[PDB]
């Protein structure tokens, strides 16, 4: 989503990654996202808009290029969170891969459930909802992803600027959409500043 190298990642997939993230973040912020723990996830008072970041993309790429389904080590993605995903459809369209990965990550909310308490306790963390929580981490505002076709898998890595999943921190501040920021549409619920 703008001015990134012609590095095997397409502008279509980039757009898809960003759009899924913002959409899903919006749906959560509006109180519209189904929580398998019951009801909908709580409204967010200042859910931030994400922007696509080519520099973040390039560190995600170093992971994706290796074609081993593995979480990179922290110093390989200095100060950035990370989500990973794989499909057996090796030659999958990259925008399609972007959509499937985003849904799989975000799917942890409806399936495993989170609940009304958004403090990231060790207990919540080890429940396996960590791809979701990074997707909707209020303070995370940069996204960079890479989709690599490998021998026997389509391998997808997203990295997240300001890292999320800090233990003890709230995934996001609860409250009515936009109540805690200026540049925000109450029908959308995403803050741009
Ligand atoms: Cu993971």
């Amino acid at each position: 989503k703008a001015g990134c190298p012609d590095n095997g990642m397409s502008e279509e997939a980039r757009q898809k990654f960003l759009e899924m993230h913002n959409s899903l973040r919006s749906s959560v912020a509006l109180g519209q996202a189904k929580d398998g723990a019951g009801g909908n996830a709580p409204k967010a008072a200042k859910m931030k808009t994400m922007a696509y970041d080519c520099e973040v993309e390039k560190t995600a790429m170093n992971n994706a290029k290796q074609c081993v389904f593995k979480h990179s080590q922290p110093n390989q993605r200095k100060g950035l969170g990370e989500n990973i995903f794989m499909s057996s459809d090796s030659g999958m369209d990259k925008a399609k891969a972007a959509e499937q990965a985003s849904k799989a990550w975000f799917g942890e909310l409806a399936e495993k459930g989170v609940g009304q308490n958004l403090k990231l306790t060790g207990g919540l963390f080890s429940r396996g909802v960590g791809h979701y929580t990074q997707m909707v981490w209020q303070e995370t505002v940069k996204l960079g992803c890479y989709v690599e076709a490998c021998s026997n898998m389509c391998y997808v890595v997203c990295q997240y600027g300001p890292a999320g999943n800090m233990m003890g921190k709230d995934i996001y501040e609860k409250g009515e959409p936009c109540s805690k920021c200026e540049n925000c549409d109450k029908e959308k619920g995403l803050c741009s500043a």
